[PDB]
């Protein structure tokens, strides 16, 4: 239930964004960066729940998808990271709160904003980096490990579709949900803000399917040789690497935030996988708050 929504001019395009509570009461703002990239910022609605202890909370679009600007005809070359870069910094800008925040990363969002952290800009207080790796290297060894331990009629399903690109077929589909039902999220029927932005996805896939590839665990975009590992020994920030323990974003996949980044804590809710904010509502919850009361 937000405060105050609308976009923002972005150079040429517009950005969406949507603050709950009081911008400028007691506490900084907390920007959340959702996945992806080509995701929306609806799966994360949850984290209004941190309003509720004084937090307030900057959920937002990233161009090309949601409320922003749709390009469906802008190709690979047009969807970079410094774009969305570029665009977090002018929405920090222009509502006015570069000043003072903490950064929450949920998957590509957790890349984008080490890379942010990475550049020491004065205004950060925290960075939090949820279900997201540090290499999407490590991230395509650890599918083929997680997908290993698939059912095997699964598996051949899966590599079928992959090499003859059919993976919008039907049987495809129910052979990713074998994956997404143990790593992606485990409560199904799909909560109402997760659906929500699967069909975002749907219904312009340019920036996804760009970027990342048809799905969480397929990535065949641009970003498939991407590592954000050495930028994070400039993170300055204290940081928090918050994992499911059945997340596809595995120890291994966050490994080098734990390694890299100077001041860093590490917290597994152990009955979650990529959306612990959905499927442990209450202890993503005090997670977010204990980590977030450090900082004021």
């Amino acid at each position: 239930p937000p405060s105050a929504k609308g976009t923002v001019p972005f150079g040429q395009y517009r950005t969406w964004y949507r603050v709950t509570g009081d911008l400028h009461s007691g506490k900084p703002p907390v920007v959340l960066l959702h996945g992806g990239p080509g995701s929306t910022h609806d799966y994360l609605l949850a984290m209004t729940s941190l309003t509720e202890a004084g937090w307030p909370v900057v959920h937002y679009d990233q161009l090309g998808n949601g409320g922003s600007t749709h390009l469906p005809e802008k190709g690979e070359d047009f969807w970079t990271v410094q774009l969305f870069e570029d665009e977090l910094d002018n929405l920090l800008n222009q509502l006015g709160i570069a000043g003072d925040y903490v950064l929450f990363g949920q998957s590509w969002g957790g890349m984008l904003g080490s890379v942010h952290a990475a550049r020491r800009p004065a205004g950060l207080r925290g960075l939090v980096v949820a279900n997201a790796p540090a290499s999407m290297k490590i991230w395509l060894q650890e599918m083929a490990r997680l997908r290993a331990l698939l059912p095997p009629d699964v598996q051949e399903t899966l590599l079928k579709h992959e090499a003859a690109r059919t993976t919008d077929t039907e049987e495809y589909f129910h052979a990713m949900r074998a994956f997404y039902d143990r790593h992606v999220c485990r409560i199904v029927p799909w909560p109402r803000d997760f659906a929500a932005t699967f069909m975002e996805i749907y219904n312009d896939p340019t920036v996804y399917t760009t970027m990342n590839g048809p799905n969480e665990f397929h990535v065949i975009g641009t970003l498939r040789d991407w590592s954000v590992e050495d930028c994070l020994p400039d993170i300055q920030v204290p940081t928090m690497v918050l994992i499911g323990r059945h997340d596809e974003a595995t120890p291994a996949t966050v490994k080098p935030f734990l390694d890299l980044v100077p001041d860093v804590r590490y917290e597994v809710l152990e009955n979650s996988s990529h959306v612990p904010h959905l499927e442990e509502p209450e202890r993503f919850h005090e997670v977010m708050i204990d980590y977030l009361e450090s900082l004021v």
